[PDB]
């Protein structure tokens, strides 16, 4: 039995809350309720190990950006979420990744690049663009949908596997 402190980060509206609520409660939140800070818990078996996921759902709003330092210091692994219909959110990954590396004084932080909202009929951020970014960071890239559950379990489980490896 091992606890893993996971942090879900990204721009305001990429679907951080919807991804976490889908993982835990098995349902899609269609509403847009801006987050200040919430934490969720999930006990799952990953590679025969009982994993106690302590998931922090953070604010995309810059209004609460001062809270970032303490949670980045405490967090073991990070899901860096952008939406596939939002180029700006994809560009923001660099700024989130830079802050995490600086605060933790480490370039080798367990991290997973998450391209959310892949259920959408149209896309602005190409799969190859995101694969190339993940390859440049040396981290895994997983396409997800908080609506259909596409890649949601793989995103969180892969992050746990990155923490264990580190
Ligand atoms: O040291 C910290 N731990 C916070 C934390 C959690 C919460 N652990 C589970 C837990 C236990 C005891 C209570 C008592 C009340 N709550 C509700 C609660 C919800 C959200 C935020 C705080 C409290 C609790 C929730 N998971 C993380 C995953 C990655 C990084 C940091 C955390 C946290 C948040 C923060 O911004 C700064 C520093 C820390
Ligand atoms: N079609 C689709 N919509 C999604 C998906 N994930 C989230 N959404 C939608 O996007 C909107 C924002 O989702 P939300 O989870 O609140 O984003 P957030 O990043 O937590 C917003 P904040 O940073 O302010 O907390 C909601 O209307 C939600 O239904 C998805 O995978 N597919
Ligand atoms: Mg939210």
């Amino acid at each position: 039995m091992t606890e893993y402190k996971l942090v879900v980060v990204g721009a305001d509206g990429v679907g951080k809350s919807a991804l976490t609520i889908q993982l835990i409660q098995n349902h899609f939140v269609d509403e847009y309720d801006p987050t200040i800070e919430d934490s969720y818990r999930k006990q799952v078996v990953i590679d025969g190990e009982t994993c106690l996921l302590d998931i922090l759902d953070t604010a995309g709003q810059e209004e609460y950006s001062a809270m970032r330092d303490q949670y980045m210091r405490t967090g073991e692994g990070f899901l860096c979420v952008f939406a596939i219909n939002n180029t700006k959110s994809f560009e923001d990954i660099h700024h989130y990744r830079e802050q995490i590396k600086r605060v933790k004084d480490s370039e080798d932080v367990p991290m997973v690049l998450v391209g959310n909202k892949c259920d959408l009929p149209s896309r602005t951020v190409d799969t190859k663009q995101a694969q190339d970014l993940a390859r440049s960071y040396g981290i895994p890239f997983i396409e997800t949908s908080a609506k259909t559950r596409q890649g949601v379990d793989d995103a969180f489980y892969t992050l746990v596997r990155e923490i264990r490896k580190h």
